[PDB]
């Protein structure tokens, strides 16, 4: 088996009208569910995904100086100015000098002068949000199939499935990401999820997210520094690519891969099933005897909970995994457990279990004692 | 007709308890139920209002300058001061400035000098934020109505409606805005949807939301401009009213209609009504065969989706309206309808169709074959 | 009693599958229901906390100055520098002062000074954001107990229960905060409930969140003022502990009380609970005819509602609460009642009755004629 059937108590057979069904659709996971005399349906969530997700603001990383020039005047004689002063694409300053009669002048005194450099951005980065507008979830319904979309503005959708003729199925988010509060950094080929204000603060040239022409930056004395004006000339130097101290910042940041264009997240559902009025099948699962053992140690998810990816080497499957998460102590917590009904559909073969942690120490409970798992976890 | 009826999967009777009704409101639709021997009942979503929306930031787009005073040294004299300096109305720059014979000193070399403006705002614009306590929701129930309030924090209400006597109606939000990432740019009597990013970088002069006073501008600078120092004396200069620049910045911006400080929106609910076991009625409608005319081309709404308004214009009325969304080739895609089970209840009848395409080109397919509208659609 | 019974139409017992039943929880209250032939249960949502909410960004509210050095040239000798400019703990200002034979200089005129002075935070607050995995919610179940933990990600619970066995429990917050919108701001012991622009605009040096050595201060200026320079020296000030200006800029922002790194917040979820299939007791109550007590006057809660606490002292408890809100004149409003099916238990027993009056002046009338109760409330 691969698919995981739903609970009696998970639908609900109305006297008069349709018949009212619960699923969580997790990746990784199949829910299969069977009317009597009816062919026996197979749900799925294959992928979520952010698409063309809109800029938010655009960050240069390295930038090049050119035209270089300078206005410098005697004492007596008022302000130096640049045309270049009018043109956002030069970075400019205004600062006074030593003159005298080594450069021209009759009088020894502080003189005005300013420089003006082209600013021309090389590499940057952009920040980028996720809107309703933006997430998709495909979920493929077989008998025995019908892909279908969801999204956060269009969570209904009524498909016809042989058998049972029109099903309508109402999905909304689960377990995700708030983005309101994480932003999608983007650079070149790389993505990362980082907090708004972080991307926000950062100390680099920018410009707004519907900029189009890139020409014009804020702030480009972040990566610009005038050195001391000599009598009429100064010099403007920029650091370097800033790319290796934006990966050092970037060190514990939650990385997400990018499909050119368009990114993919582990996404969560939870669906509401109406079809017509019909006895729908039950499936109650026994609580496995056996050892488990420990495909992939428990690691963090892109959205704040951890999985455990084990293995059941023991008989009797499809079985329920024994599961339990306890403090300090020996306190056992109820609820933190996101796959509910964990079971494991057959032997030697891997199983996402998902959790939310309390915070500090914790213990997660895998299995009845003879060969039960004990793994230790620290949360923030 | 004008009311459309429930499909018998919307709901369920309870063996014992109640009888679980779903129904989806959307403005210009209306949603009917009866129950045995019982009056008929008809549900609709009247309006949707954000009331006294709290101010964000407040942003000045046409001051007035009076009141420049000057103090200019010597040199060898020191700084020049001013008390307005201290006075938060004002505007004031420092800067050196040629002096010698010509005025007044002694001494040729480069003096002190201040200079400040009394900066009057004269005309502003607002940034403001819906939160949950501003939202509200109107919904009518009509036995053969009763006027009642939803909104996001108070989402459920029981009401007495005769032959039924008590029902609970629970109705949420369905396909609106994000109002986290959305602000509402207010000018005069006008009004505008904007990102909050956005409204936050304009380069203008501003007030925090709660201020009452509107005297103490931040950034002045961004309107006003000191010219050169002359020897005793300076000019400050302002723009003018940035009202026509504001518009040219919000040329795509989604226009928001007022109501005298409350704006209207285009409401979706989706709402669960709880009553006494009760056997309803349930409607399947057959699928129209005949053309439909275009009222409305395809046109966006205020919350990322779109809606095409037909008419019917062939038999068989009340009838459901054949309805896709097909991407470059001819692949079907299923979701992405808004208006699920669109149903024209009569002919000659203009009716809404909600929809969110994908991104990138679409088609959007309405009716059969004979007569069949093939709209194209290119998003994002 | 201090229980409140379910509705016949809150449950629904399907054909075949389970019994669904919705339920509400809110602090104070205790919901029961019984199941033929089983254990009574109660259900009671005993806490709403924000465990260890992460920092958005750390504000200093009193600095010191220390180790305050200047570099002071003559005419003809150019710029000044010192190391600490590139020190970020120092704040630094370059400026001009007047030179001559009475501070060592050969001439006469303007000479460029640099003054760096140590900047040391001795007081900071910082404000503090609610993510999903800082929420958990407390619910208590007693058959006749059972404490199970509910948080934004894991929003369901299996727990078993004698009589019932298995039952699952879906709950989801109701009528709480936007923590998009609001942001903690913490003060030594204290925590106070403030919008987002308003903290980020404050005034003051600041630090990024994710901060750790606190000595980098971002804005110093805010602080401090150099006075006008002497010939070789020159002064820095700093402005006092800002601490009591912020108790005056927090005059009206609603406190929250904090329990060691932990904040506590009046919670209000909803609830589903999927059984086996079983006959549920429902309960209906007639109107309290007897007049009411204010025990507490109508007072705003720390989310945007308001609540009333009365007490019966009428006769025929358990009865249902007569309950109305109506505008300036007399018509009354459906919906704006939290509370729904608000029922006193008991008689002389303090009651909570919330609720979200519209905007404007409103009356709250509670109770019948005989002795009824008419409060008037402004709002906004
Ligand atoms: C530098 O001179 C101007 C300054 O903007 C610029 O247009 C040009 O491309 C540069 N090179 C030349 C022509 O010197
Ligand atoms: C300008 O002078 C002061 C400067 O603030 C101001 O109070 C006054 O109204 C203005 N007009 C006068 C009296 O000159
Ligand atoms: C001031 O001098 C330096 C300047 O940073 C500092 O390290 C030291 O602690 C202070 N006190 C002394 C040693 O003068
Ligand atoms: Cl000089």
């Amino acid at each position: 088996m691969r698919c995981i059937g739903i609970s009696n108590r998970d639908f609900v057979e109305g006297v008069s009208g349709g018949s009212w069904v619960d699923i969580v659709l997790e990746h990784g996971s199949c829910v299969t569910t069977m009317a009597k005399n009816k062919p026996t349906l197979d749900f799925e969530l294959i992928k979520t995904e952010a698409k063309q997700p809109a800029t938010l603001r655009k960050y240069c990383i390295e930038a090049k100086l050119t035209n270089t020039t300078t206005e410098s005047r005697c004492p007596t004689q008022g302000e130096p100015t640049l045309n270049e002063e009018q043109d956002k694409r030069f970075v400019c300053k205004h600062s006074m000098v030593d003159r005298g009669w080594g450069n021209g002048c009759g009088l020894f005194g502080k003189g005005g002068i300013v420089t003006c450099a082209m600013f021309t951005c090389k590499k940057n980065m952009e920040g980028k949000i996720v809107q309703p507008e933006n997430l998709e979830y495909t979920v493929v319904i077989t008998p025995h199939g019908k892909e279908v979309k969801i999204t956060p503005q269009s969570s209904i959708t009524e498909a016809e499935l042989t058998g049972y003729g029109t099903v309508t199925m109402e999905c909304s988010p689960r377990t995700g990401l708030d983005f309101n509060e994480m932003v999608l950094l983007q650079m070149k080929d790389k993505a990362w999820l980082v907090h708004r204000q972080w991307f926000l603060d950062l100390p680099l040239p920018w410009l707004p997210g519907a900029d189009t022409q890139g020409s014009n930056w804020i702030q480009k004395e972040t990566l610009v520094t005038f050195k001391n004006p000599h009598a009429k000339k100064q010099d403007v130097v920029v650091l370097g690519s800033q790319e290796g101290a934006m990966h050092t910042a970037l060190t514990g940041a939650t990385e997400i891969q990018m499909s050119s264009g368009n990114l993919l997240f582990t996404g969560h559902l939870k669906c509401r099933l109406r079809m017509d009025k019909l006895q729908l099948k039950g499936m109650s699962y026994s609580m496995c005897t056996g050892k488990f053992k420990v495909v992939k140690e428990i690691a963090e998810t892109q959205h704040g909970t951890i999985v455990i990816r084990v293995q059941y080497e023991g008989d009797g499957s499809p079985c329920k995994i024994p599961f339990e998460i306890m403090d300090l102590e020996k306190r056992h917590v109820l609820g933190r457990l996101i796959t509910v009904n964990p079971i494991v559909t057959e032997k030697d073969s891997p199983v996402n279990i998902e959790a939310e942690p309390p915070f500090g120490d914790s213990y997660i409970i895998i299995g009845v004692e003879p060969g039960q798992l004990k793994l230790n976890w620290f949360k923030k």
